[PDB]
């Protein structure tokens, strides 16, 4: 909370709030760079270059 | 229309289109400063310091 501030974060199938008392059984992390116009592209659903 | 113009604008339970025709009963207005980026907080149903 006092270090890194996202711009974009958003959840699909669950909610944020419910986040805390919740246990995952499987969890994978993906991560890349983009450009900020692309960051739109990346939710289920859309077309585009990436 | 003339000199203030919001980056957000969102209402929830109503339509924006039927603020007009409409006449209410309660309101409050309740003011804060935030940064750009916590903007997207301000919603039911967020997760972050604010
Ligand atoms: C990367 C290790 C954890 C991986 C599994 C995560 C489980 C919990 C799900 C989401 C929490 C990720 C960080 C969310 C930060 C919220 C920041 C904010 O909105 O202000
Ligand atoms: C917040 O950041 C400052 C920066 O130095 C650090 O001293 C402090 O410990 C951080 N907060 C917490 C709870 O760790
Ligand atoms: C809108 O703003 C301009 C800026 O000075 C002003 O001249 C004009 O009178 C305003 N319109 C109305 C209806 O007051």
């Amino acid at each position: 909370y006092n270090s890194t501030f996202f711009s974009t974060f958003k959840c699909y199938g669950v909610c944020a709030t419910k986040l805390n008392d919740l246990c995952f059984s499987n969890v994978y992390a993906d991560s890349f760079v983009v450009k900020g116009d692309d960051v739109r592209q990346i939710a289920p659903g859309q077309t585009g270059v990436i």
